């Protein structure tokens, strides 16, 4: 079921962002998100995964960092920029 | 009952901090606390002694300085650092 081990990823930035997010590395995850093709969906997925891991976090420092992921803030800011730009392509982007 | 007058103190920084604290010298007391072996207990003892002397203070300026000893703040900050570091050695430190 696994793909070809030598075949390059179809969505490299998506996989890198997902990988960096599963391990609470936020600075790196942020850099990967800044390079991904679809940023609003990536930010929402990131915030979902962060708030999901916040419960499973053992260390208090890691849980505190996870609760302040502010990945939803990135999505809101980028969508505010998009809405200010077009306001007609923004709806198509949403839907 | 007194110890040997020429014998060096077993806990020099503790005695210096205690001495500097009994006389409302806070800057010096702070420096001694920064050098002591056990800092959380020293800070709590310092804040206890300060709030105990605050009642006995005659001058209003001395009482005002004593009520703002913020030695408990030092203990809280240092324990926050310790808890963020290990969170498992912090409990052993507490108990």
């Amino acid at each position: 079921n696994l793909p070809d081990m030598d075949r390059r990823c179809e969505h490299p930035w998506r996989d890198l962002f997902l990988w960096a997010i599963l391990q609470n590395r936020q600075e790196m995850a942020n850099y990967f998100w800044a390079m991904g093709p679809e940023a609003v969906a990536a930010a929402l997925v990131g915030c979902k995964i962060m708030k999901e891991m916040a419960h499973l976090a053992t260390e208090a420092e890691s849980a505190r960092s996870m609760k302040n992921a502010k990945y939803e803030q990135f999505a809101m800011d980028l969508f505010s920029e998009c809405y200010s730009n077009s306001e007609d392509r923004a709806y198509s982007l949403l839907v």
